[PDB]
């Protein structure tokens, strides 16, 4: 509800691309993760199956393949990445109030600097941990108690596939937008 | 609640046609699938039943004969048919604030056939995934780990063609007015 | 919320019966569908039992005999009878925007004309579809793969009955009330 | 949210009884039923425990016992005798609207007149229905398909006996207080 | 949402202890019970493990040793302390609304009053009805059907004591401070 | 909803690191409680396994390595560290409207001391309460009725690892935040 009335008030206080682009995609991975995504991953842990017969494999096997779930990690990083635009908003209030560019400068191009960082570092988290953007429906597990290696099975793998490509791609424009904006004040100086 | 005030703001800054029909039926869609359809998808794996005592095959036969769930998909595809809607909105705000033909006529004509493209996309995902909008009460399962093939059955097959049928009809309407939304701008010129 | 503003936009611009018994009836139903009972047809899968060993013989049983649940149909019910009085809301506000009898007595008469044709149709599809607003504790259930006849039991038949019961009589008499409204202008012409 | 605003509408245009203590305790009782009551009425089906391997023994001896929760029966009777109110409200907005006591006087009396039968009415049918306000551990159920007698215990009997307790003794202070409503209207003429 | 208005209104009308104290522990303990406490008793009953085969013996031990749960007793409680301060805000506003010393004080020195006395009521039956302030891990029940006595056990019996001793600590204060309320209007006679 | 205009009351009445970067603190923790957090938690004794045949051994091993959840405590955390705060808004509030240094003083600088305690005292109880901020995959039970040491397995480990070093490492920071804020006032005296 008042969600809405925030939008607005970020949404001043910024560059046309700043103003629109990067906004209107903020808004479109927030839509993704809550509505679709979220019960996606609903079953996660009580759908996944092992060919076993030893009490508490499967609870070690699943905490060995999934150390911090997906939607965990995108719900880290929307949260990071939105927080250097309301440090800005406050800091620009808290202006205002006292008096009733180089202050706003480096204050502006910080932020979209370390939304670039933000955005790469979960972006490389994502690959190291998962070894790739695509699930499968097999993981092999040996570790204690499990006897041996034991087969275990994941839930809904190709639709978890299937939103991870679309989270990746969308980040991945994001970094872009914000690289661009750089270059439009760094030739400006 | 406030999404009812952003239908008033999306109301105005349109034609006839894309005032009342194009947003009736798109909130028509949006209720169907809110408060309607989304309890018939809620069982989809728990009462997903096959007849093996293979541990994992319900797993994957699941996963091969749902890649993504109908619900999901009726998802992606409101989403992506509104946003250009809420991109012109941005735009005129952006437009109207640096004030104090051309340009809004390509970006209106440009909107309504990103909404026909995406419109069309998503309905023929739909065919060629599901092969017909029909769903079977039986699906028989050869992958892997599962011995020979596997009769499984689907929860709520009828229910769930009812509410595909029903959709599907409502988007090829969609369809047709803006198409004609393209008529009248095209013999105007 | 903002469905209490939404009531009092449509409470005018409407005649004596249609202000207040109409209206009032309307929100009657969505109050009985809601509140009470959307939670008695929760478990209406869950608790469906079949006297067999046969897998897959629930899943058809239950699909036969409940091809789309009741309350999806009250659903969809509300929806229809309520989208002409929504058409006629903007129909209005677009005419007074333009602006800065016949046009509109042909648009409500017709709004209570497609009104009275919804509430009968889903009024009949109950009755064929069910065979009568009594539910049974038991049904026989001869579909593959059930072997010969299976003896299967309702969850709770007897509150789905008095619901239904309920729901049908209000029905009814919202399309009398609906009647009335035709000859009344009828008479006046 | 809008509820509160409600309220403030529905206290002015009444007596000092009617504005007061009737408002309040009609408040009372919806507190009750939704923060308080309807958990205790999750479970009661699911924990509905029979000494019988018949299946379907415990659906049909549920339903012989249960024909209507107590909790849905509440929400029915919290409803009915609140839509008297909600039309006096409309009528009166509706009078209003027209303008820019023998009216006002019939209208009154009759909304607090069909208050005091529904009120007996629902409290009534508790009466005949469960045969007094006090639930039993134990129910002895014969019906079809259970062989012979089967015995069935119920879920939190005490817990619900003490609301049900609670929530009739509050609707017989109101039947009281309607009633010396009419008392002071009676001498007054 | 508008609950935070409510309380605006009822932070007005009150002396330096009411205005401040009471109401910052009034909407202490709301926040305990509903963001935290409540999920503590959540599977109360779905959790309760009895060493038996008897079918029933564990519907008739958890009844016999939680007639009403803590949960529901302090939403019980929180309700009846609340209403007096309820009924004088309609009082004022009725009696501001007739406008348009001796009254204010009687209503607001008995307010105070029934306080106290809601609050001992309660912390009485919490301390007979569970024989101190201390949850079990074992419970031994001997009632009909269970033969001879089991042994059954309490889920999470050391977080419920902590959450206890915190409500009932709370109330204390709360009484102390409506006790010293008294003190200085008794001195000011 | 209306938490949003809260903030706006308290962003005001504060200095340049209180305006700021505790509020900014503040809400961060709530957002990873809130979207993130309790969803991790949500199995906690559901997926709970022991590799005993002891009815009742899994309770009572469950209670005894977790008397708290990590959530309630922090849940408690965040309530016992905003309430100073809001007693300050209060007493400004009380303090304007009977107007129509060194009493803001006091106040102000206790509420900053109070929130240093309350921050190191429940940090203290996470490190005593679970011996360190890792979490085990494997805990030896021997309390009765247990017979012998058990062997039983935790759900998610290494995901609720993950969030316990993130809030300590955050309410660290708000600790270094709040003590600074001293020593700008203590110089200034």
């Amino acid at each position: 509800g008042t969600l809405q009335t925030i939008l607005g008030g970020v949404n001043k206080h910024s560059t046309s691309i700043g103003k629109i682009w990067l906004t209107v995609l903020f808004i479109f991975r927030i839509m993704i993760l809550v509505v679709a995504a979220k019960e996606v991953w609903g079953d996660e842990q009580a759908d996944f199956v092992c060919n076993t017969l030893q009490p508490g494999c499967k609870n070690v096997c699943y905490d060995h393949y999934f150390p911090i779930s997906h939607i965990r990690l995108w719900a880290l990083q929307l949260i990071f990445v939105s927080t250097p635009a309301l440090l800005v908003a406050m800091h620009v209030a808290y202006r205002r109030h006292e008096k009733k560019e180089g202050s706003l400068w480096w204050t502006y191009t910080s932020s979209i600097f370390f939304r670039v960082i933000f955005e790469a570092a979960f972006m490389y988290v994502f690959y190291v941990m998962y070894d790739g953007f695509s699930m499968q429906r097999l993981v092999k597990c040996n570790a204690w108690p499990c006897p041996n290696t034991v087969d275990c099975f994941v839930s809904r793998p190709t639709e978890k596939t299937v939103f991870t490509v679309f989270m990746i791609a969308v980040s991945g424009i994001c970094i872009l937008l914000n690289v661009t904006e750089l270059c439009y004040l760094l030739i400006r100086y």
